């Protein structure tokens, strides 16, 4: 299991536009096209990501495509952040996936703002940062995706994710 592998269970994969669990204009894995009510400025941004007049319609290539820009730039968000690269040297490889995985859902800005969860990874503390992540809006409108990734931050293994 990796990142890549962990994301595009989470995420799935459409081909069309579609609307995220926020009602987003999204499209591919989690590729989030506007937060815009219009399918219009939706269609606009998708051309302009692919390159191409594409109709919202997009090929399986596009769509890995994006989704390897967008974990690059979730990793590269964390590593310039101030308060979040310190988390993710102090953790180990699959505790710093689960960090990205929020990172891609949230942004930066969003997890940036953890501020205890974070100071309780950074010491170790697993099952009191599992609680504290629990009390969020995050898990109460995307409780099982939440758990999955608080599950990873508790057991450092991926057995959230083992069977999927
Ligand atoms: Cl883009
Ligand atoms: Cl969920």
């Amino acid at each position: 299991m990796n990142i890549f592998e962990m994301l595009r269970i989470d995420e799935g994969l459409r081909l069309k536009i579609y609307k995220d669990t926020e009602g987003y204009y999204t499209i591919g894995i989690g590729h989030l096209l506007t937060k815009s009510p219009s399918l219009n400025a939706a269609k606009s941004e998708l051309d302009k990501a692919i390159g191409r007049n594409t109709n919202g319609v997009i090929t399986k290539d596009e769509a890995e495509k994006l989704f390897n820009q967008d974990v690059d730039a979730a990793v590269r968000g964390i590593l310039r952040n101030a308060k979040l690269k310190p988390v993710y040297d102090s953790l180990d490889a699959v505790r710093r996936a689960a960090l990205i995985n929020m990172v891609f859902q949230m942004g930066e800005t969003g997890v940036a703002g953890f501020t205890n969860s974070l100071r309780m990874l950074q010491q170790k503390r697993w099952d009191e940062a599992a609680v504290n992540l629990a009390k969020s809006r995050w898990y109460n409108q995307t409780p099982n995706r939440a758990k999955r990734a608080i599950t990873t931050f508790r057991t450092g293994t991926w057995d959230a994710y083992k069977n999927l």
